[PDB]
C-alpha cells in the first residue's frame, strides 16, 4: 500500500517524497514548493511542503482548513488536489505535510499587465470565474482573496480559481498595494459581519482592469481607496449607514460631502453596453443588493456561453469545526486521517 520513499536535500531543506515524483526544483512563509514531473500521471505539478504546520493551536487548525478545503474541491475553474502525503508510518512520528497540485503557469496579471483585452475574451474569462463562484458559494464557502494574481490562465483563454482565503496581516493590507485593491469596502474597514458577497466586488474590479487595461480602485491608503470608491458608486444613504456596527465608521461616512452614483458609461469608454449594465450591478455599496454568481451567470453579456445544465453546483460541505476548540494533538490527529484517506481523482 505505502509507496517508497527518497530523501534528498534541495536548497537547504530536505525532501522526502514517494519515487513516482522526479526531477524536483525549487520554484518558491506557508511553505516551500518545488515543480516535478509525476510519473504515474504525466502531469507536471508543483508540490509544496507545509512549514511548521503544528507550531501552535492556530497554525494546527490552519492546516486541517487548508486540507479540508482542498480535498473538497472538484471543478473545471477551481484548482484541485492532485495527492497529499506524508513520509511517517504512524500517527506518533508524523510531522510533515506535503500537497500536490497542478503546476500553473500564468496568471492574469501577465494576460493583462498594462494592456486591456477584446470583449470576447473579457466575457469568456468573467464566465469562467462567475461558473467557478457559483460552486464555491453553493457549498458556503467564501474565497475573500479574489485578485488577478489568484486566477490562473492557460493559452486558450482557460481558467483556474487558486490561493483560496485560509484568514493576511495588517502590514500586508497598508498602503499602495494590490493586495487591498480588490476587497469589498464593508471588509476593507470592518463594517460589518460579511458574507459570500465580497467576492462579487471583487470580480467586479477584475472585469473593470481588463476592460480598461487599469486597476479600478488603486487607492494610496484604506481611507484613499475609500474616496475613490464613494466618488464612481456615491455616498451611502440612511439605509446602508444603519447596517455598519461601529458608531465611529457611521461618524466618519457622514463627515465626507455627498455624492451621487456616476455614469458608468462616460466612466468605461466604448464599453459593450452589456458589460456596463453587468458592472452597474456587481459595483453596488450595498452588499444585501449586489448580484450573485447564480444570476449574473444568466445576465445577456454571457449569452454565448451560458449553459444553465453545464454550471454545476458543489457536494455540500461540512464546515461545523470552525467553531470548535481542540489541543494541538487533536487538531493534528484529524489532519492525519484526512492524509490517509485521501482518494485520488481518476
Ligand atoms: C480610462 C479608460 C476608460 C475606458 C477604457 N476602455 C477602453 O479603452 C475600451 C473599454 C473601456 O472601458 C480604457 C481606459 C483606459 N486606459
Ligand atoms: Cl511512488
Ligand atoms: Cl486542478
Ligand atoms: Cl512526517
Ligand atoms: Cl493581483
Ligand atoms: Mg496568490
Amino acid at each position: 500500500e505505502r509507496p517508497t520513499f527518497y530523501r534528498q536535500e534541495l536548497n537547504k531543506t530536505i525532501w522526502e517524497v514517494p519515487e513516482r515524483y522526479q526531477n524536483l526544483s525549487p520554484v518558491g512563509a506557508y511553505g516551500s514548493v518545488c515543480a516535478a514531473f509525476d510519473t504515474k500521471t504525466g502531469h507536471r505539478v508543483a508540490v509544496k511542503k507545509l512549514s511548521r504546520p503544528f507550531q501552535s493551536i492556530i497554525h494546527a487548525k490552519r492546516t486541517y482548513r487548508e486540507l479540508r478545503l482542498l480535498k473538497h474541491m472538484k471543478h473545471e475553474n477551481v484548482i484541485g488536489l492532485l495527492d497529499v502525503f506524508t513520509p511517517a508510518r504512524s500517527l506518533e512520528e508524523f510531522n510533515d505535510v506535503y500537497l500536490v497540485t497542478h503546476l500553473m503557469g500564468a496568471d492574469l496579471n501577465n494576460i493583462v499587465k498594462c494592456q486591456k483585452l477584446t470583449d470576447d475574451h473579457v466575457q469568456f474569462l468573467i464566465y469562467q470565474i462567475l461558473r467557478g463562484l457559483k460552486y464555491i458559494h453553493s457549498a458556503d464557502i467564501i474565497h475573500r482573496d479574489l485578485k488577478p494574481s489568484n486566477l490562473a490562465v492557460n493559452e486558450d483563454c482557460e481558467l483556474k480559481i487558486l490561493d483560496f482565503g485560509l484568514a493576511h496581516t495588517d502590514d500586508e493590507m497598508t498602503g499602495y498595494v494590490a493586495t487591498r485593491w480588490y476587497r469589498a469596502p464593508e471588509i476593507m474597514l470592518n463594517w460589518m459581519h460579511y458574507n459570500q458577497t465580497v467576492d462579487i466586488w471583487s470580480v467586479g474590479c477584475i472585469m473593470a482592469e481588463l476592460l480598461t487595461g487599469r486597476t479600478l480602485f488603486p487607492g494610496t491608503d484604506h481611507i484613499d481607496q475609500l474616496k475613490l470608491i464613494l466618488r464612481l458608486v456615491g455616498t451611502p444613504g440612511a439605509e446602508l449607514l444603519k447596517k455598519i456596527s461601529s458608531e465611529s465608521a457611521r461618524n466618519y461616512i457622514q463627515s465626507l460631502a455627498q455624492m451621487p452614483k456616476m455614469n458608468f458609461a462616460n466612466v468605461f469608454i466604448g464599453a459593450n453596453p452589456l458589460a456596463v449594465d453587468l458592472l452597474e450591478k456587481m459595483l453596488v455599496l450595498d452588499s444585501d443588493k449586489r448580484i450573485t454568481a447564480a444570476q449574473a451567470l444568466a445576465h445577456a453579456y454571457f449569452a454565448q456561453y451560458h449553459d444553465p445544465d453545464d454550471e454545476p453546483v458543489a457536494d455540500p460541505y461540512d464546515q461545523s469545526f470552525e467553531s470548535r476548540d481542540l489541543l494541538i494533538d487533536e487538531w493534528k490527529s484529524l489532519t492525519y486521517d484526512e492524509v490517509i484517506s485521501f482518494v485520488p481523482p481518476p
